[PDB]
RNA sequence: AUAUGGAUUCUUCACGGUAACGUAACUGAAUGUGGAGACGUCGGCGCGAGCCCUGGGAGGAGUUAUCUUUUCUUCUUAAC
């Protein structure tokens, strides 16, 4: 009956990431010491990869497949859950409550997320997650 | 016309905030969409400015047989 789990894919509705697809890593159903509301820890895409055709060269294909990730704590009311899923075990440990409140630790976590997303995009799977929403 | 400083990049084209949004900056051609320019009249109410009225004090002037701590006057601050 509960669908907000550690593999659910959601759509951000507010906060400079509106219209970006995101995946839930760690949910907190009953608030916390900070953020006194239902919220989840998510990792998403800030810059979707561009479309690739057969005419593009090797140097151009690699440039158009770059993905810029982000990490954010989002209220439940600002998320639109979907029916799609994406396993987060490759970067579940690095993204946690401790990775915040530290400028340097946030950068290291996002580098791990970028590696996982780029490998996920290669050998195409989770195609709906890597396709930008049009609105 | 152009240099310097700052900002950005070895995760190439910035970060923060749950959010409304914030900042010294923080690539964007064709094409497309939207906003501003851009609007009647009357009625009462709220607020601002200039003026009017008035107290104390620091100056100048007038009246003074008698009365009047009194009558008149100066005390200002632009765009940006």
């Amino acid at each position: 009956a509960k669908f907000l789990k550690a593999g659910k894919v959601a759509v951000v509705v507010r906060g400079r990431y509106a219209g970006k697809k995101v995946v839930i890593v760690k949910p907190h159903d009953e608030g916390s010491k900070s953020h006194p509301f239902g919220h989840a820890l998510v990792a998403g895409i800030e810059r979707y990869p561009l479309k690739v055709t057969k005419k593009h060269g090797a140097k151009k294909v690699a440039k158009r497949t770059k993905i810029k990730p982000f990490i954010k704590v989002v209220n439940y009311n600002h998320l639109l859950p979907t029916r799609y899923t994406l396993d987060v075990e490759a970067f579940k440990s690095v993204v946690s409550t401790e990775t915040f409140e530290q400028p340097s630790q946030r950068e290291e976590a996002k580098k791990v997320v970028k590696k996982a997303f780029e490998e996920r995009h290669q050998a195409g799977k989770n195609q709906w997650f890597f396709s930008k929403l049009r609105f």
